[PDB]
């Protein structure tokens, strides 16, 4: 399956309109379409205290241009570049 094959397929599970570019709001739909069942017992890795905390942070290490929305470019460069943020990205295909 390989890697980079994953990478892409993250990417068009969360670019709902597939234009290459994954804005805020299309980050808040898949905040709510990801979120099911996550673990059975007890799974801390995700403590949503506020609707604007998480993507900030997530949005400042992605966006690498700053031009308000990330890209594919951007996401495979940081993707290789973080092991955190990568392995949260990997949870969401997982989780399917
Ligand atoms: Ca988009
Ligand atoms: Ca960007």
């Amino acid at each position: 399956g390989t890697v980079h094959e994953k990478l892409k397929w993250a990417f068009n599970l969360y670019d709902i309109n597939k234009d290459g570019y994954i804005t805020k709001e299309e980050m808040l739909a898949i905040m709510k379409s990801i979120y099911d069942m996550m673990g059975r017992h007890t799974y801390p890795i995700l403590r949503e205290d506020a609707p604007a905390e998480h993507v900030e942070r997530f949005f400042e290490k992605m966006d690498r241009n700053q031009d308000g929305v990330v890209t594919i470019e951007e996401f495979l460069e940081a993707c290789q570049k973080d092991e955190n943020i990568m392995s949260s990205m990997q949870l969401f295909e997982n989780v399917i």
